[PDB]
């Protein structure tokens, strides 16, 4: 609906490790979405816990925690009319193996625990993870210079 | 798609120009082994733009998409090729960009419907009229790919 | 129960070779993290092409198949890890390239099934066959990538 | 010295090699990404009387009607691009003529091995680029916009 | 001389504004330089004017300032063999009228005044920049699965 | 520069360039640039094919870990046939160290590290000739004539 939608995308740190940066960065900045907020970030284990809160009874819990501590994460909010769910479209499905080439999965990814990225999956999803990973200040406000040329309305 | 010299037309809309999209829109279809066979940057007058939605002349929203499309410069564009109309628009993507995939035009790079960057021929017939409203018949021009043999079997 | 040291054949048709896609059809395995085990440039004898369409000899066409692949060199490869040759069909696209998606190899370079740029094998078992077909057993390089922990969670 | 106009216009072609290769969206690609505007374009097979006066100063050549003859080959992608030195750095982006000399990030130094295969002309003079645009457009071929990201590519006008 | 030399790249606000965020960090990425600090930030103009202090005399000063303000900025510390003089090499000449293609500027840049990025010009004054623009904490300390591969040792 | 259109040179995608994902990349180049690909393996070779290759730096301190480091890896080899394509497809892998190497050239784009450059280009046409005898079996070599030869050349 509105353009002013956000959305969390991470880069995983299979992700950062293998060089994927500038190439995911570049598939949400060709599509027209605006990047807002941009961190490199090793965040502590409780951020994680809280991230995957919704895991904490499971048996992987303790090796998903320990596997995401042990490498940079790219965390990032992007902007756009229905950034979130398109936002995953431009992901890829969940498991690389059920991914689409022309994907970042389908281009980059193979397994599903090295699935070298995450975005948030629903609205209220994004809001809660924004707010999990960023400050409110390290939100840029800025407006694209074809800002008109993407978008027919607000 | 049955005769290797099936024809459409593809436009590069003002917001594909004004967004710089015109090398890598052409990139695809260069890639892809279809023939450009004619090419020019052309601001038309409404007249001609009304021609070219006229299927469309009892829609409400017909006067403000003329009015759009004469808002910059377009890119218009023959290519030729077995099946090229209907894989064309498969290339462009869905119309909507929401509804597209990534890896094809709009689904690199396009959100809004009205702002989806570029158009193709939605059919053999239509793509006769259109290359004829939008071309001289001396701006067609004929050769022949030096990979012809390759990219079609004899 | 898909291991990671799973192979397939891909082969870069005559066409893919001439029309300079060498390049980016390696880029995209390449970049996908599957592994290069094995690759030679070659224009392999009519019979080894007959037998690697084995299944085609007593359809229609059949010798000008085998005509159509030696007119041009073609690039074998072995490629390996977990699903390969069902993710490196994906990779591909669709055989026939009207069918296929953009964003696959024949969705973005090919039109023509008789000149779809690649091949890669259907199934693990014909894959193996193929394999052994275009490749001695010492030109699969036994290597370990660097990034392998990065590109798999397990085995 | 650089040009220190804006709106300095250039005539760049890709020959009928740089088409016949499957170079015209790498070629366009490069001059849209560098900041330059695109006012003109089209795909021509011009006749040999107007390549004959492009080459005007090369009519004495011996070599004359066999770089005539081979201009005459195939199709043309005609283009004027628009921005401050245009000219000079157009032709910094082309690569040297002969692409024996041109470095790779260049189109020639990218693309191209003979000189006389060497895909692409631009203007090799602010004048020389008013002379072929005027030769190989007619005058409402050029077309009047203005890029969304002018005050992002230029500090002045 | 050392692998652990760091340098502060900065995609300046036309650079954000024109969508070249990708593909700057992809030069860098690409030629085996590690990414250790990064943010998108609109930073108060205290701290441009710091940044810009040596030209706090200059005619030019307060439009620069206020440019400089005018959008976001992506900013980055980049470690490797010598980043400083080679991410200098990778950006191109300051003046993209001067800059080589295949360089950041000479592919993507026009305007001396808009050429899209910034990069340190020496190992000290890197290290000044990197203190203004960055806290320590958001320096990242990790090691790259190529590393032996990118180096040798 | 070279003027015969059937020069041929011997081009190697070194350890470090296969473990970082480059065989595509520089391929690439040489294919975009209009040069023919004739004979290419992936190859882990013998420890005296490689003492044979470096010979000429066999009197140097580094050569028993130039050529150990060869070793530890796969190795892309390749002979590219085309106008001055030993000279020029030097210029394109860039120069051998590339901290003096250029952006848009394989070293400048992708290398840091003169042990970890990435690739191999022969220096002379004799060498190439040497080179190219040295990684390929004579019948590896492969005779086959491009569809745009005429488009790339003007002539010879």
């Amino acid at each position: 609906s509105m353009s002013n939608e956000q959305t969390f995308i991470a880069i995983k740190p299979d992700g950062v490790q293998r060089g994927l940066i500038g190439p995911i960065i570049s598939r949400f900045e060709n599509r027209g979405f605006k990047l807002v907020a941009m961190k490199l970030v090793s965040p502590p284990q409780s951020q994680l816990e809280q991230h995957y809160a919704d895991l904490s009874d499971k048996p992987f819990f303790k090796g998903l925690v320990s596997y995401m501590l042990s490498g940079p994460i790219c965390a990032m909010v992007w902007e756009g009319r229905d950034v979130v769910k398109t936002g995953r479209t431009i992901l890829g499905a969940t498991n690389p193996l059920a991914s689409a080439p022309g994907t970042i999965r389908g281009d980059f990814a193979i397994d599903v625990g090295r699935n070298v990225c995450h975005g948030s999956d629903s609205v209220e999803n994004a809001k809660k993870e924004i707010a999990l990973w960023f400050k409110p200040e390290e939100l840029i406000s800025w407006k694209s210079a074809t800002f008109d040329w993407v978008y027919e309305k607000a």
